[PDB]
């Protein structure tokens, strides 16, 4: 990559910790009687960034047979929404998706107002951590991987929303 | 896959194919003068089962280095018997202008065409430089509407097809493989 820095993370490696992830949510929820129509695993995840991680995780989620419902949600701050979830989550076991925590200001927002909505139970899966940079104390329930304060994009991440294409998480401002 | 009746296209066929449309877009766009931040090529992504497609395409499209931009858009019908011209309610939109960009919409499957020919109609009227589709898969007898997309993952039968993004009641739209849904279940 000539536009940036070092590859942080390859897509090999990014699909090899979507595969671990995949497997321990398989083995948290397995107990819970996750079924299709009445009591899928909803992933409710944030546009635009975490599009690639959803497409790629519910497909490792797939292979563990855990049944999934797909919920895209659109947010904006000056946190108003702009897309919510079209069913109710009520008495379902929700996961809400995102592609990197830093801040975790818009996911706090998101975790109260489904919290809210009387969800059998809500958890958080991010692709990147930057357990350092939060507003707000924030504790996601899965990670693919923590890094440093580096600016990243790739696989989803942007730079003023380019580059979200790229297979490999890479370095665009070092850590 | 107790729930199938027939595999159609394994994971790797459909990367195959999705690599082979995502050629043949560079190809046809190389000498219309995209480039990255100030001029990508915008796939308007049709939620919901267009996300899987749109995520391995737009991968397929960077190895072509085609620069890209996701869009993605929400909509929903009407009640039953309220058009009969695919009419359609945008519960989200662009989020950014499509005037003087190459514009291609990106769709699961088209069969009947009505929401894609109403889509492509109403994106047409927004002066973009060009607007074509992409369908991963397409149910030609199908159609209430004439309707050509311009790149086609795979031609299929009129089956109840499932997976990689399409699905049965909100259901297998997470599977791997596209696979014809035994009519046992519907
Ligand atoms: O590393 C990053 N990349 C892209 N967007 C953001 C927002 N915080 N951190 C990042
Ligand atoms: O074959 C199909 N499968 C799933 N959904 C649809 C909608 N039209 N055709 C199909």
């Amino acid at each position: 990559y000539e536009f940036a820095e070092k590859i942080l993370f390859t897509e090999e490696e990014i699909r090899t910790r979507i595969k671990e992830v995949a497997k321990r949510i398989a083995d948290d929820y397995k107990g819970k009687g996750l079924r299709p129509y009445v009591n899928p695993l909803v992933l409710i995840s944030v546009l635009k960034g975490s599009f690639m991680f959803t497409a790629d995780l519910c497909r490792a989620l797939c292979d563990f047979n855990v049944p999934v419902r797909m919920e895209f949600i659109c947010v904006s701050s000056y946190v108003r929404m702009l897309l919510d979830t079209r069913h109710s989550i009520e008495g379902h076991h929700v996961l809400i998706v995102e592609d990197i925590v830093d801040t975790a200001l818009t996911l706090n927002y998101l975790y109260h107002m489904y919290f809210t909505r009387r969800p059998a139970s809500l958890k958080t899966v991010v692709l990147l951590d930057k357990r350092e940079g939060r507003r707000v104390p924030f504790s996601a329930d899965y990670v693919v991987a923590n890094i440093p304060n580096a600016f990243v994009i790739g696989y989803g991440l942007d730079y003023d929303d380019t580059y979200r294409e790229l297979r490999d998480i890479v370095v665009l401002r070092p850590e």
